[PDB]
Parts: C-alpha cells; structure tokens; sequence
C-alpha cells in the first residue's frame, strides 16, 4: 500500500488534482502544517495534498514550517512525498518551462531548523545525523523521468538545485558563483524539506519547474514575482499532468524494500545514550 | 524634492557634515534605529544622517536594526540613502584609503532579517520577493563616480563586496576562498541594508573605503581593530568630502522616473491574497 | 604554569585520561557547560576535561553551548584548549584513521553566536572583533605534530575543517564543491569553539580525526553515525596517547610571551565607548 503526499508550490498547489477530496487540518509537535491537508484520490492511489505557502500563498519561504509539514504527511501515512517547486534557471540549456527532476542539493539557507532531533520533543529523542549523500529517491526519481517522456514533456533527468534563504532574489555576483560551484537550479525551498522527509523515513522527490533564469543570462527577462507567476500560468498544466500520470505508477510498483531501507537508514541515524 | 539619508559606519559617521543640525530620536514598527536621526542640509539639500553602529560605535554589526534604520528614514522621507562603510580589500589594486563604489555584492550574513515582510507586521502585508540583480542605483552611483574624479580621489567604479556575519574577521582560507569567487571587498554590514533600501524603493549607494587587506596578502599588516581605525582617522576626510560634493549635484538633477521606477519594482514584488 | 582544558569529541571524551579525577559542575555567565568539568592530571600537569556533547553525547552540534564551554574552561584558568574532533575526509591522502592538525578553517554554520561580545553580558563589554587569519595557535600545532611523529602515527601536518550546521552530513554536491573550495576535512563543531577561544586569549589547537570519507570519494563506505563511531572505536586510542604524551611536553616549556601576545591580541580587539 502507498499513500502520496504532495507538497505543491508556488502556482503549483491546485486541489482539484484530487477526485473524492477531504480537507482535514491537523497539529503536530512541531507545530501547525501551512494549510489543511487535502485527502483524496487519483485512480486507486490515497494521497495527501499540502499547499505549501498556504493556499492564499501567504507563507514566505524562510517561515515555512517545513517540520510540521513533513510531520504531518507522515502521520497521515505516507510512503512517498512528490513535490513542485518553481525555480530560475542557472544553465542555458534549462530553459522556462521546462521541469528538472533534482538530483542534488546546495544549502545556502540560514534560518531554518532540519531536523526532528532538536533535543526538545519526546516525539524524537537522539541525536540524528542523516545521511545526505542520495538526498532524493532515486526510484520515484526514475518514475517521474520516464512518465515526463512518455508525456513529451521537456524534462532534465537530473540537477543540483542551490537553495537560497531569501526572501531576496539573488545578486548578480550570487548567480555567476553559483553556477562555478555546480548549481544548475535555484530555489528557496528545497532544503529542509528534502532532510527532514529523510529522517522521517519517506521517499522524496521533486518536480522543479524553471520560471526564469535568475540574473545570470543576459538578453532574457528579469526574474521578478510577476515573470515568475507569468511563466507558471503558462506551464503549469504539466507538473499537473506529471502527478496525475505518475502517482498510479507508483502505486502499482512494490516499495516495500524500498522503504526497508528508508527507515533503516533513518533509525540508525539516530544516537540515545 | 530629493531627501539624502546618510548612513555613516565605522569612523565615518560624523554630525558636523550637516548644517543646521536637529537631532530626533524616532520609533519604527520594527523598533529603535540605531541611535537619534540627524536632521540637517548639504548647500540646498535636506539630508537625514543616522550612525549606523550608534554615535559610540556600540552596536557589533550583527545586532545592528537594518530594518528600523531603513525604516526610519524612508518615514522622515529619504528618496536616497549613501552610505559608508569600512572594509578589506581582496585585491592588490584596491588599496587600503582607496573608495569603491561597489555595484555588487555576495551574502555570507546568517542571522539576519532580509525583509520587512515577514508576515508579523501590518505595515508591510504579503509576501515580497525583492530582485537584486542590480542592488545598487547606478545613477547615484554614477554621480559619486564623477565627483570622486573631480576630487581627484583613488576612486574604484565597481566593485563586489562580500558581506561576512562577524563579528570575527575571516580566516585565510576564508579570505583565499572569498578571492575565488569574484569578490573584490569585505564587510559586515552592506547585507541586509541594501536589500531593505530596496523594498523600501530608495535610491541606494556605498561609499567602500578600504582598510587594510584583510589577511589573504603577504607584507601587508594584518587586519585588526586597531589598523581599521588609523586607516580611517588618516583617510575619512576623503568619504566626507565625497558626500558633501555629491549630494548638491544629486539635488539638482530629476529623479521623479529613476524614483517611480524603483517603486513600480518595490510594489510589483510583493504578493497580496 | 600551565593548565591544559580538554575538550573531548565524538567517541574521544575519556575521563580515564587523567588521574586524579574530580567532577565539578559550573555555571557560566553564558549559561551551563555542556557537563560536568573532570579536573586532574597527566603527569605533573594540571588538567581539565569537559565532553563537547555531554559525557552521553546527548547535545547535537547545532544546540551545544560553545560560549559556556569556552568561558568555563577560562575561568578554571586553562592557559590552553587542546580538543578533538572527529571529521570527514575531503582529500585521498587524509585515510580514516589519521589525525590532522588542522590550521585553518571555513565556516559553514549558521545558528551559532560567535563571540562573547554580544552587548548582552557585563562580564564582555564592547563591540568585539577577534583576528582570525591563524585561528589555532601555531606553538601548540607545533608539540602535537611533534609528539605525534615520536609515536609513529598518522598525522597531517595541516588542513582546513569546513565546519557544517548540521546535524545533516552533506550532499554529494556540497562534498564536491568543499573540495573545490580547498577544504581538507569536514565536521560540524570546529566553529564556533576555535573563535570563542581565541577571544578567551587561549592558546587552541585541534586533534582532527578522519573517520570517513564523506560522501565524495567511489568505492569507500557511506558516511554515517555507525560508520564514524566504528572508526572512532578502532582509532580513538591514538588520540588518547596523543593527548598523554603532548601534556606534559607543553607543561615543560614556556609559554608567558605566547600567552602574553594572545591576551594583548584579544584586549585590542575590542572597542569600548
Ligand atoms: C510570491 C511569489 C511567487 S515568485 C517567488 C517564489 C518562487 N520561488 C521559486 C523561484 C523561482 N525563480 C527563482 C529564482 N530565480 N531564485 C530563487 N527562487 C526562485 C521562490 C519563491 O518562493
Ligand atoms: C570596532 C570597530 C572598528 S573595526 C571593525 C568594523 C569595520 N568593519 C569593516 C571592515 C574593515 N576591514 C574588514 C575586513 N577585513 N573584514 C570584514 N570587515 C571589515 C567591520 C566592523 O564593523
Ligand atoms: C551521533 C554521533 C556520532 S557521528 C556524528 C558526529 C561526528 N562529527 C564529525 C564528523 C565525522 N564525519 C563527518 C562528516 N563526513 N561530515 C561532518 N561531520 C563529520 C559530526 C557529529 O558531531
Ligand atoms: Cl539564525
Ligand atoms: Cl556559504
């Protein structure tokens, strides 16, 4: 039995994706998820949906409660979290529009806790140092990357996203460094969200969508909130798409090693006295 | 109309530039700036003066209040704000009294708010994603430019200034890394006062006065309180004269469509529900 | 006279170092060490040891009270912090089991105050910025290479902790561009306890010890906690002998002017009104 959760983005969090939907808002130790959890269907295959800005898209980046939603998705039961996030594009050949199925991951946040095991909750007890050399699973990866070519859809199989603090778009001088240390996606929500669906044990997967290219290239226009949300009105019927088609393939696929080894690597991550 | 605000840093923040002075001492949404408004005129021109680290120089720069200081002197009415700032050079050709008019800069602050939108205050409602591309205004910048050669000042046209946490100086491998990465001055306060000018839609530039080579260059004295000070006591005049020799030719050029236009970006990157 | 502060790290925070053990609980302006001081002796040499996360490692990186430590030890009146810490490899030469003296490092963390002078506390007043382009003391470095080469072990001469947040290890990417960056080992506690004790006017330096190979390196075993603790158990007797044999080394020689430079270099870094 799978259950999916979906984290869905900036202009990428659409309920309707669901048939037969339930909103339910739930409390974690860690505090209130961003919005009510949506319960329903696509095809046979339970899933969760959470917007995560809130689905008015109030909640910055930095003020995301990424511990309670990871929490939340997690108590409700699901095996798998399949996200979308917008984000600008640091490499010629990743052009707006096209989806980035991450690989990797850059931290340049600074504000945000990432992990359950601060010393604080009863709930998770230890001191946890997860492994982050594999940070996204590479199965659902693999689901994802096939399904978008069966779509005809323009998708790069792999990426390292550069998540960014914010709520500032980056310098010039940011974006030139970024690409020499690799970064060929940018965002500001990647991490934690990927680190904590690891210690909570879940397989994790992301549906970047470039809406720009940061401010790097020249004669293309400038990242702005107004270029962003222009580019997903105009694309984002294909992360739509992507899940729907997805979600009922891995639904009929075993994942029970899979998350053997999930949960393994997670439990011995943890120290107690 | 033009309004100067002045934000003076480390040696560089002295009262008796302004005629007719008034001090005020005012309150923000985001609490006290740093110490009492100066209220005064270059010639003709209004200008607002407030010591970035308080008059005593006791405020380190990472409990510096960027956001009631911005604040305040947009509500007293500041269309600019030009700053100075102490800093190393991470080049052998910026030498130590040399000025930087820096263009660009690089984050390596952690502990800082960057916005003040950050869902807490009625004042500032929404989610903001500011562009920093051109985090500078290249026309006063320009002008500070033109009138250092008119001063016949060693004067730098561009320049990228990373911005350090602190309140320690960096390491070597610090300083050697920084050099790789393009940037070309250090400091610790530029990050976040740029970015909240920004949001508030000022005209914002940086008087950069290098020194001391922070610790990357050999036969150079290293970099310690003490060897910031001299060089500051030696060249301060130079940042000064500066100031006082721009702002009449900033007064008395148009600046209604550079100011509408920084506006327009102000007020477009701020998403309402 | 001298008195050497121990601080002990992952796996390598042994009582039974010292003779002649008496537990003492502190407080500290800065709050609670993170346990108990051990005084005693090695030797002649008067000793005290504290466990960096607690004597039952219950204290992740991110939560440990660096400023408490650092204080306690000072105020016990130690002259010297010698630490270990165990670490990731970044380069083929550095094997699981070495040690490095490690000589410089860069910062990676984000959550951690990094002074005493915070403008908080009465017992450090001022605004505070310590130098950092040698942030371990040389002479120190100089007995550990020494006294490591009369044991025949494994030792670099040098290196450069990235010290990382946590409590995540790295992704694939970070490892990769750390590596770039000239970082030689990683680990997640070497800052801030370095900076602090340098504005202690405390002679420190590092027993680094290599415990994995990160995630970086084809054909060597992930990095984990069962990992690192299984290298730390086979390997973590050198560190011991190496601690037993520098003491008393140390306590033959004199240090008045190396302490006496130390302290002046910490008093001139600090501004008062
Ligand atoms: C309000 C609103 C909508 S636009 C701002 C969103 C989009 N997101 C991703 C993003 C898209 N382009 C980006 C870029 N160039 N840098 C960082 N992040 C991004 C970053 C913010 O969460
Ligand atoms: C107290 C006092 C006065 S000296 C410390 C000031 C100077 N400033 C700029 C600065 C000058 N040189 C620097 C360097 N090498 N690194 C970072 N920042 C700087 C950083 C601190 O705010
Ligand atoms: C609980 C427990 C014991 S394992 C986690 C410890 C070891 N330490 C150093 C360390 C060893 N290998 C590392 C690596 N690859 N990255 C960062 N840090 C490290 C980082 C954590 O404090
Ligand atoms: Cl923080
Ligand atoms: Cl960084």
């Amino acid at each position: 039995a799978v259950k999916i959760g979906i984290i869905g983005g900036t202009g990428l969090d659409d309920p309707e994706i669901l048939e037969g939907r339930t909103e339910k808002y739930v409390d974690t130790p860690f505090g209130k998820p961003s919005d009510a959890l949506i319960l329903g269907k696509i095809k046979n295959v339970d899933c969760v949906l959470l917007a995560r800005h809130g689905r008015q898209h109030t909640i910055m980046p930095s003020k995301v409660n990424y511990q309670a939603n990871i929490w939340a998705l997690k108590e409700e039961g699901c095996t798998h979290v399949i996200v979308t996030t917008a984000c600008g594009s640091l490499r010629e050949e990743i052009q707006p529009g096209d989806i980035v199925i991450i690989d990797q991951f850059i931290d340049r946040t600074t504000m945000r806790p990432q992990s359950f095991y601060d010393g604080s909750h009863s709930c998770a007890r230890g001191v946890c140092h997860i492994p982050m050399a594999e940070p996204f699973c590479p199965k659902t990866r693999e689901v994802l990357i096939e399904t978008a070519k069966k779509l005809g859809l323009r998708c790069h199989s792999k990426g390292t996203m550069v998540t960014i603090e914010g709520p500032r778009f980056s310098s010039r001088a940011e974006s030139f460094m970024f690409r020499t240390w690799g970064a060929d996606v940018i965002n500001m929500t990647t991490v934690p969200e990927v680190v904590l669906a690891k210690e909570a044990g879940i397989c994790y997967a992301s549906i970047a969508m470039a809406t720009d290219y940061d401010c790097w290239k020249e004669h293309e226009e400038a990242v702005s909130v107004d270029r962003v949300l222009k580019t997903l009105k105009e694309n984002a019927n294909k992360a739509k798409s992507l899940l729907l088609t997805t979600i009922p393939q891995i639904g009929s696929t075993e994942w029970s090693e899979t998350l053997h080894n999930l949960k393994n690597m997670a439990q011995f991550s943890v120290l107690l006295p």
